[PDB]
């Protein structure tokens, strides 16, 4: 099995995880087992202490700068890994880093509670007005005399793992996301309806948009616009709101007079295929290669929005260039376009270690 590490400055402790990512079913969601190594010697009557924590944070441009900026820890569980104490049921995976790593290793798990927001960050670009802003699970291993003290970068290791989400297997009665509308151009009708075929689709995972259009009117449908729509609701601080194509597929077809066309398009809204990442909804860095879209935010009724920072919600939308009498210079042509919600989520997980640094791979 794979498993990742990181070591601190002065390389007196490293901590070790099964996996970077971890996924949020919905009625539970994956614990975040692993051991840390120490040095006994170094540690001369500390504890070493792992927390887990689940922030908010809005703006300090790139890296770090200056002007404005927001923290909240929204959730965060921190225990006390060595000494150890209550000898648990360890998991497989620490079985083996114990056995490989010696006796100067010791484990901890974090079994997370449900309805936390999953992974999200998003860098400002050049049509934005907010600032740079996401929801992490950072990952912290240290030696200190307690919880209380203030924390040296020296001798501590920070990760930052994903949480990313899964649509319950627990899911199903599906209504029908379809929708009809209709369109006077002189008084005369341009239907236009769409359909998906499913209720959750996921991320890498072709969408067949289904498109009926019944014009009755004497003008011409010139064009057919498929894009997949990103909404993005900072809720917490800033009321920031990013609306962006994240798929489209301009096509040829057209809609002659008194004409009606079925067609079924598919497309694949992958951020590997947009250039322009900034704007974007993403559960990871931009120089990543790991990173997907967000995923469809789950939000429940009862709960207060703003505790999930970060609101994305997905649409697909059918534009028809609709021209004056789609002919010659009559290009004072207009638009029509219909809408329909979009949840994206996660694929799923399914059912002689080998040591890997944790930094992700830049591509």
């Amino acid at each position: 099995s794979k498993v990742y590490k990181k070591t601190c400055p002065n390389a007196k402790l490293s901590i070790y995880l099964g996996k970077r990512d971890f996924v949020d079913h919905v009625e539970h969601v994956e614990p975040v087992d692993g051991v840390v190594l120490i040095d006994p010697e170094y540690l001369k009557d500390r504890k070493v202490f792992v927390t887990l924590t689940c922030a908010f944070r809005y703006g300090r441009d790139d890296l770090d700068l200056i002007g404005m900026s927001f923290r909240k820890d929204l959730y965060s569980l921190a225990t006390q890994v060595y000494p150890p104490e209550t000898k648990e049921p360890l998991t497989p995976l620490q079985e083996k880093l114990m056995k490989k790593l010696g006796a100067h290793a010791y484990p901890f798990c974090f079994k997370m509670g449900t309805n936390l927001p999953c992974s999200v960050t998003l860098q400002p670009g050049p049509d934005d007005t907010g600032k740079s802003c996401g929801v992490d699970f950072e990952v912290k291993a240290f030696c200190a005399e307690n919880l209380e003290e203030k924390i040296h970068k020296r001798n501590s290791v920070q990760l930052v793992i994903r949480k990313v989400q899964f649509a319950p297997a627990n899911l199903g009665v599906a209504p029908k996301t379809e929708i009809t509308r209709q369109f006077m151009l002189s008084d005369r009708p341009l239907h236009l309806e769409a359909s998906l075929d499913k209720e959750i689709y996921y991320h890498g995972e072709p969408i067949n948009v289904n498109v009926k259009i019944n014009n009755t009117t004497g003008k011409i449908v010139k064009k057919i616009k498929i894009i997949v729509e990103q909404v993005t609701d900072v809720v917490l601080f800033s009321l920031d709101k990013y609306v962006k194509t994240v798929c489209a597929e301009e096509t040829n077809d057209t809609v002659a007079a008194n004409s009606t066309l079925s067609k079924t398009f598919s497309v694949t809204p992958m951020l590997a295929n947009n250039r322009e990442k900034r704007g974007l909804a993403l559960d990871g860095k931009l120089k990543h290669e790991d990173t997907n879209l967000a995923s469809t935010t789950v939000i429940r009724p009862g709960m207060d929005k703003e505790v999930l920072g970060i609101l994305v919600s997905y649409k697909v939308k059918v534009h028809l260039v609709v021209a004056r009498g789609g002919i010659l210079g009559d290009l004072t042509s207009s638009d029509v376009a219909v809408e329909l919600p979009l949840t994206l989520m996660h694929p799923k997980p399914s059912d002689d270690i080998i040591i890997e640094e944790f930094a992700r791979q830049k591509l």
